[PDB]
């Protein structure tokens, strides 16, 4: 039921966009070592506003943190019992002064020594929260190599209103074996050398950890990712293939002027969309309208809560990407 659109600035929001939101999440605001959250941006007060005048049931809430942000601040705030009702304290303040219906804690990423302090820090920010009705969301990890350590999902679940599920970047720059998918639905059969690296791993994970799967949005991306140089697949399948050079994040409004996307491959069993191009040797993995139909789809059978977006202004003008969510 839920649709959680993350928005970093990349563009205006526009009127159309914020009508098929039930939740827009500003992108980001840091704290400080001690406790202070920096300023609303220009790009992310204005959003605000045209959200709002466009869609007055949409929750319009600030994300915390950020994968660019330092995690160690996180651990110091939270730890220590006075530092963390300071800035709980300070959380809420901002709130109110810039309008906002209530925040998401993107910490990136918490670990083992994390992982009870986490769940306090929800529960005593959620209390301070309660009788404003602001909303209380977190952004949750996608591989058990961060999940085990750092997430206690029943904890984290008993605290927000909901959890938002990152299921992309399963590949990219970081990978040395081969091309492979950002955001896949499924494993993509025999020739995919992972069972873990595709949403329906990660969302399997989180639903049998937590009470309640309406409390869960499984992330999907508005962006892709290239690399160049790359050649030839590693078990017959063109989707895993001998790498050359990680290229960039490529926001979807982005990917036409520089892809020929008519050589599109979707791959039936994963879910997912790639270019390889023999001509170029560039490869591009992306979400497309078809992918993300297989992924709404997906979302509606396991009866999950709703989606989230990272983020709704890669999208292209016509909105190609939230209306096939929509
Ligand atoms: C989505 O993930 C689930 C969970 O991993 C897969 O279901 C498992 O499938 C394996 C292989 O058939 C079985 O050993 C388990 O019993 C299944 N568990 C559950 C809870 O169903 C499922 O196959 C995946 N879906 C797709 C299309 O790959």
């Amino acid at each position: 039921h839920r649709i959680v659109g993350y928005y970093q600035g990349i563009r205006p929001l526009t009127n159309d966009q914020a009508k098929k939101l039930t939740h827009l999440i500003l992108a980001f605001s840091t704290p400080d070592s001690q406790g202070n959250l920096s300023p609303l941006s220009s790009v992310l007060k204005q959003a605000l506003k045209a959200g709002k005048s466009a869609n007055g049931a949409l929750k319009v809430m600030i994300a915390i943190g950020g994968g660019g942000f330092d995690p160690a601040i996180f651990t110091s705030l939270a730890s220590n019992s006075g530092t963390r009702k300071s800035f709980i304290n300070n959380i809420v303040s901002y709130l109110k002064t810039n309008e906002l219906d209530g925040c998401d804690i993107a910490w990136a990423f918490p670990t083992s020594s994390d992982k009870a302090i986490f769940v306090t820090f929800l529960r005593d920010l959620k209390k301070a929260m309660a009788p404003s009705g602001a909303v209380l969301s977190m952004a949750s990890a996608a591989s058990a190599f961060y999940l085990d350590p750092g997430y206690d999902l029943p904890g984290i679940e008993s605290a927000v209103d909901f959890i938002n599920v990152m299921c992309y970047d399963y590949y990219g720059s970081w990978t040395k074996t081969s091309t492979g998918p950002n955001s896949p639905l499924f494993k993509g059969g025999s020739a995919d050398p992972s069972d873990t690296l595709n949403s329906n791993w990660t969302m399997n994970y989180h639903l049998m950890k937590v009470y309640n799967r309406a409390k869960l949005n499984m992330g999907v991306p508005f962006y892709g990712k290239s690399w160049t140089n790359v050649g030839a697949p590693l078990n017959g399948d063109g989707l895993w293939r001998q790498l050359g050079t990680y290229g960039t994040e490529l926001a979807w409004r982005n990917m036409g002027k520089s892809f020929d996307m008519t050589k599109t491959t979707y791959h039936k069993t994963a879910k997912t969309a790639y270019i390889y191009d023999t001509a170029t040797k560039n490869f591009l993995t992306f979400d497309n309208p078809q992918s993300l139909k297989d992924k709404a789809k997906y979302v509606a059978e396991k009866g999950i809560g709703g989606i989230m977006i990272w983020s709704i202004d890669q999208d292209d003008d016509k909105l190609s990407l939230l209306n096939s969510v929509s």
